[PDB]
């Protein structure tokens, strides 16, 4: 495992976090610094650092978030839309080096989006 | 009609100009034409799907192959700082073209939140 950053220890239970849907290959859950009403990751279990490293072999794993973060999305009743992010590097701003895609919505989003 | 009805059909098949980065039999990434960073391009499925909210379970591949091919193309572009990528969904999303896509925005530091 899940590797070694915080979002390691979120996979394996050690520290708490509003987990919203799992299964055996990546994980949803609240965001601990919401940036909008509905603010949320959804994060493989396996532990690629960062979009840039991930490879081909990895395209349906990462098409899962997607689909996963879209039905969450759908539950949590955000049917006037929403935006799906993936943070890269330093210009990204990515904050943790484990691979995770964000969700926000529950409020009109903005454009440039950062 | 391959590639669907909006401007992204259009593009898809030739029948509008742009300007592409890489093509496939499954996507096209092109430049946006009102980039909000110095480097802003959009990948898009050949596949007609409106938006991510109705993509299929049998999308997962394809919508994968996406992100892949962004990540590649920003390598390949230079991005070697970071970059943002970016799906938008429908009025909250700020989505205007009906067609998914994947933004890739960098070349600058990006800001949070993002939008
Ligand atoms: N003909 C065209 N060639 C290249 N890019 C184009 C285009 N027509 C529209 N676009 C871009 O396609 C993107 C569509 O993105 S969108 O999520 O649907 N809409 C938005 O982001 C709105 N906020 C703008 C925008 O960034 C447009 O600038």
């Amino acid at each position: 495992p899940g590797g070694d950053t915080i979002f390691g220890k979120i996979i394996r239970k050690e520290i708490p976090a509003k987990i919203i849907f799992e299964d055996d290959r990546c994980l949803a859950f609240h965001d601990i610094s919401p940036q909008a009403p509905t603010h949320f990751l959804v994060i493989p279990k396996k532990h690629i650092s960062q979009i840039s490293v991930a490879e081909d072999d990895d395209e349906s794993l990462l098409g899962h978030l997607m689909i996963v973060g879209k039905k969450c999305a759908a539950d949590l009743g955000l049917n006037k839309g929403y935006r799906m992010v993936v943070n890269e590097g330093s210009d990204g701003g990515q904050s943790v080096y484990h691979v995770h895609l964000h969700v926000l919505g529950g409020r009109q989003m903005h454009w440039p989006p950062g």
